[PDB]
């Protein structure tokens, strides 16, 4: 099993990061064209980041689903700044338009400036207290049940979702961060486990965490990881097209953290390949790639690595 | 001037109330055909109703936006469930992805039973005094301001929405709502004031009262009316159409109170249905939000009945 | 087993006949609606007609491709007016890019001003002569073949499609006519025979021709009939709105539930309430009839009454949804 | 007083010439792919390629009309294997759906072997003989007109169509050829003359010559241009990456004719610009001070290569392609 996505740079895009030369405005035909370009070429689904810097992940997800066939979209909730019964509402009636492909990312908001612009002053703790209770009354809203809740945080009485989702129980949850806390909400309510690029030990010492503490709540979850990809015909390509990314490091073979100015993979197509059979060797899943520009760096991606991936990627 | 909106189905729909028979469901398909109906018709906007009975009114109004054209949606916003900011940057994004087509309607939410099903435990005064404090973030916010905002609910530091809406200053606010409170929230903050389909004189009571208290605001607000419509070519096709409507009253010529078994309805020939609508608006009424059964076929009954009985461009279409 | 089509008013639509009063213009909107419309309710495919008097039947069903997901269209092609290899490629085409939703209308063109108006002079004889050589090169071409051909009308050395079609070993071919020489062609070559809404033993006849030709060429030819509906929950409402449809024309039931009136302006109706027109439609069945293309004033709200009011009594899949 | 077009390689697409590695296939997703960059990127219009070797033009460009707003498709018509009538109600039906954006490309039609398998067997001379009638029907039909025409070739008698175009009195006719047969048509029924990429020298003295036979016929017509394009931000990426694209043709079936005037594609099917964005714009900039107001350019990929030349070359263009 493999699952490989593609991104929608909802914030912006371009060919070089910390300039405006060769910028790309989020406009809804750009959207489409990266939406579009992702759904024709294979990819599994597209992650819509979210955030103050972004468009509203939920107005583009909604835009794009009638426009695509195939093509699912990971969008972000943000529990602490939306009512649960109301996120599950909106959740169940994308699904159902889009006949079931719609899969949640659980984002609990790190930057505090932005949590106190939305309205939300609590401390670290805090925020994963909300995530728990939100995705509780969430997840049990979505199976039929009229859910009575009174936690720290959250209260509801008699919260309904009168229309079913397509996908049962729900909409799968995919969920990142590296806290303690964290940890225990992935084990105990999540479905596929986020983390960003680090070398492959590292990794596997995420991943023994979590499925450690899953294993104590009788469950399993599976794994995926986030990366950049500066992929080219030969390795010199690569590398002279990373340096002109950060015009305006190598921190293991072949993955260079210099997008995080997370990380990226740089190489020729043999070496990406190569990282990514150590990465699944260690249990992941779901790969979510992006590359500058969004919308050419998709196509150089699909021809160059998909031919080299398990089915269904080698034959597209 | 005048605008003439259409209704979207959101909560499902049928050819007659109270039974599931001939129910049509609420699928993609058929809210296309609904939406892009309006669209090529000629109406102004659509409205697309909220609550725990309907599907989310912010994914089926992005998903239609894209398919239309000219077509304005009239989308509900629940102060009190979202955070004022993030509901900005919602109708910042399909304002924008629209083209300037998004129109805002404030909704408090009654059903006290439906408010603590989305953790809401408010009273009257309270739910009012939130929606206060919620709009004077958001237009503000949508203005290009970093918004610093403490109040007695809802508290903001640093608030912003990066990207500027279409429509200046803000999409348009759309408001209901009979108590004290409401029509002073109307008064001081929204752009036009609903009223459901009373009895002309019952409505110039409240425009004259919502329009009194404008002024101490100094300020004007435009007035619209929802009304259901069934309209056939002549007065006895209609009532007849009306009957069977409720199988499984008049409160004023013309005017029809059978769908508020499950507000009312104008019922008559076109020019009994023109005439009424003659009546509001000489009360100053320019909005007008209609919706009959089914919503697809009648929306064509409606533009091609009474549309020529309409000042223009209505009439031309 | 049973295919359900639709219709599109490429000529224009509306809501009577014989005025301009309540007319519905050919637009790229309102075909949408009623392609869309057809699509989501479930009906097998649509026919699309052809004449100086539509739109070009190409342009438009090649528009609606992209905006529809499982509807079929039925695109007529002319023999005589077109080179049979360019109209090969352009059924390929389509049928590639809808994914193999492409039916095709043999229409040998009967109009003898408007057969001269786009330069084709010939005898009815010579008509179907075209016809027979037109669709030999059309159907090898198709199947891959470099075609030889040289007959009495038409000539063609190398003809090649280099682009294969999706479904083999071409798109359906469908084809109408009553003359002698008509059968003799649909025996031989064509996949469904179509005829007009006649009483149900004056189509008997023509089906037993059609079959007992077709055996001595070793082939199965499927049959279809074109009828128009007017359906309404009681009889008194159908026949009512038949009368309203025809009430602006100057100075009929020609079989139980069967009905002229729509032969005034430009064949038959099926008028009567739902258990009506599903028992006319059982008849048909039983005599052969595979295919039904059925239309209404307004295309519209027509094809969402006869999805509401008959499917529920016509075989599966049309009677689940 | 400038219309750059974009190309939709209706015949196949790929990263190199005379190879099948990296080749994209011709599907409705990635027609929709680059029609929908050239609209929303701001070219004037798409050209639509014709011949055996292609999907069919009209066909592709009715199936992308309702999913495009501005984008103008300039569609082929090739008398001799189709009614004029019926391709004029084809082009008026079009051209209504699409709100006024259809544009029409005159094809004669080169090759013989081609052109007997669709049953045409004509000499050169009366090749442009039948396109000469045919267009006159094709105009005059459009216009309202029931024509009764009688020629050498064509005939008709009573010939309509009744749905009016939106563009008057017909879409415009867009015209290759360098024949002298192909001038005197030119000169007399067409809106804009086309030619390939030559000298800047050997264009003048075709434009030249069609505009004086023109004003014979007192007419003016506008001049365009067709050439490929790879332009990249060095003029040495550029000029590596031409070599890169005709490194796999192979000999059997087998340079720089003018400055930046590389000729490198006409090895399989005419020439292109090669270089920097200066380079690039100023032999843009030479071509239109001859006169020339439409260029038809095309690049590998079509897709990619159609946000490098609008993000390069754009800003150097006259307005409103330097606003864009």
């Amino acid at each position: 099993s493999m699952d490989v996505f593609w991104f929608l740079p909802t914030h912006g895009d371009g060919h070089y990061l910390g300039t405006t030369q060769g910028a790309r405005p989020v406009t809804l035909n750009y959207l489409k064209q990266v939406a579009q370009a992702a759904d024709s070429l294979g990819y599994h689904g597209v992650l819509i980041p979210t955030g103050r810097s972004c468009e509203d992940s939920w107005v583009i997800a909604s835009a794009l689903v009638p426009l695509t066939e195939r093509l699912r979209y990971l969008v972000a909730i943000r529990p602490g700044i939306i009512s649960p019964t109301v996120s599950a509402r909106m959740a169940a009636t994308l699904d159902r338009l889009s006949n079931g492909r719609l899969l949640i990312n659980v984002v609990t908001g790190g930057d505090p400036d932005e949590n106190r612009g939305d309205g939300s002053f609590l401390s670290h703790s805090e925020r994963y207290e909300v995530t728990d209770e939100f995705l509780k009354i969430w997840r049990r809203v979505l199976q039929g049940e009229a859910v009575d809740f009174e936690g720290k945080h959250l209260k509801v009485q008699n919260a309904k979702a009168l229309y079913p989702p397509v996908q049962k129980p729900y909409p799968p949850l995919y969920f990142g961060g590296s806290s303690d806390a964290a940890h225990d909400l992935a084990a105990e309510q999540v479905d596929v486990y986020l983390t960003w690029g680090e070398p492959p030990a590292a990794v596997a010492e995420k991943l023994a965490d979590v499925r450690e503490r899953a294993a104590r709540h009788g469950r399993k979850v599976k794994f995926g990881i986030r990366l950049h990809v500066i992929v080219r015909e030969t390795a010199e390509e690569a590398w002279k097209a990373a340096d002109k990314l950060i015009e305006h490091l190598e921190i293991a073979p072949n993955l260079w953290a210099g997008v995080g100015l997370g990380t990226a993979l740089v190489g020729d197509p043999q070496q990406v390949a190569a990282r990514i059979k150590e990465y699944a060797d260690l249990g992941i899943e779901s790969f979510i790639f992006s590359g500058y520009p969004h919308l050419e760096e998709a196509y150089r991606f699909a021809e160059l690595v998909f031919p080299l991936l398990p089915e269904p990627y080698a034959s597209l």
